């Protein structure tokens, strides 16, 4: 129905304001990408280990808003088949602050690895074009781990380990790029998580934000990647906790 | 018109969700509120002054999601009355990370003095009884600079500062917590001003996220305030940046 795809992708439109037009946005990127350098800073590794820091790429390095706008005007839930256009587009821009905090990284004893679920086979070109036009050093194919058969990443981390890296910091938009222990699972169990690792947080783990899209929009409900439009809009409204409107 | 209330509302609703249930959201107040306690230890203040932080207060350090829900599930636009009434319930939450960090500060030659636009006359009684609720320190009358006549918070800064005062450092999720430069000015005014203070963000002006609401969101169209509903929905909807779809 056209009707409830309006309704699903309207639900999206104060954040996507806020995300593309705030000066807000823009200064929590700053402030993580500020705490990210004092922490890659003090960051010391075993001997023998080389420094690595793990970034994500979506909505932490790369800003793909105007796919969420584009979405907005057409009443499109996600696609992965319209991702791989907007890719292939090569209209990315950076988040703010992420082009400096990779260079000094790469400058400063450092290797930034980009372990992202754009898709290896079908979406690196187009994500290597733009890094590049957008000023990242450090964007030879070997320093990415797209996604080949899995999304969880736990296992590319791993992969970088075994290279001779010691991981100093993560940096994401989705508590699934820290690590696979909530992938998959509603957001009770995320949130747990997090309070499980509060002081990591601004530290070892980076936080951007994304109120558009993530693993907290399946944590809403059980199945709710696989419920049709409509059951994924009432998912959403019945996750609202309202006041009654008394004393 | 009942239906432009409820589109306008429901724009609200991927965010609320965000901020209500993801475990990201408190991944970043933990963040910010890790942040802050690195810069308040690090601080020096001048010879013979005292040590403040100021700390906004709503959607930094009290949580008032359920108003948001309560407008998303009645339609309703906000208002003064229905805040005022909200306020009165007393069932704010507190923002996760806040009262440690306010209690910190306070135990430790500092005090956070709370600078915000809950009304004085009106609404400083709920305010008041919430937060000794929740657990936070120093809710002395005199800890508060409630609002009076004046949104903008420069001149109660500066009535800190003449009561002994050095401010350390701001925490707040709106620009106009750190001054009045950009106040009542659009969003390309407020990304300046951020792009201008770029090296302050997680250092001495501590950001919380916010998506639902804000100086961003006057900031999306001059006169967006005064606007009816409609002119509201069409100055968000005209803000989106869109992807033409094409490569
Ligand atoms: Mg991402
Ligand atoms: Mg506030």
């Amino acid at each position: 129905e056209e009707h409830a795809n309006m309704q699903l992708q309207q639900q999206a439109v104060l954040g996507l304001n806020w995300m593309q037009d705030s000066g807000e946005y823009k200064a929590l990127a700053y402030q993580a990408y500020n705490a990210a350098k004092v922490a890659f800073d003090h960051a010391k590794v075993a001997k023998g280990k080389k420094k690595a820091v793990v970034a994500d790429l979506d909505e932490t390095m790369l800003d793909n808003s105007p796919y969420a706008g584009w979405q907005v005007q057409n009443n499109k839930p996600f696609d992965g088949k319209d991702w791989t256009r907007w890719v292939d587009a090569r209209q990315s821009r950076a988040v703010p602050g992420a082009v400096e905090f990779n260079n000094y990284v790469n400058s400063h004893n450092g290797k930034v690895f980009y372990v992202t679920n754009r898709k290896d086979s079908t979406e690196k070109s187009g994500t290597i074009d733009d890094m590049k036009r957008l000023g990242f050093n450090g964007v030879e194919e070997s320093a990415f781990y797209l996604k080949k058969d899995k999304s969880a990443k736990a296992a590319r981390f791993a992969e970088i380990e075994k290279q001779g890296y010691e991981i100093v910091l993560y940096v994401g938009d989705n508590l699934d790029d820290f690590g696979n222990t909530v992938y998959g699972k509603l957001n009770a169990d995320r949130r747990a998580f997090v309070d499980q690792n509060q002081g990591k947080f601004g530290k070892t783990f980076i936080m951007l934000p994304n109120a558009n899209y993530g693993g907290w929009e399946g944590g809403l409900a059980e199945g709710y990647f696989k419920k049709d439009t409509q059951g994924q809009i009432k998912a959403r409204l019945d996750a609202v906790q309202a006041w009654d409107g008394k004393l």
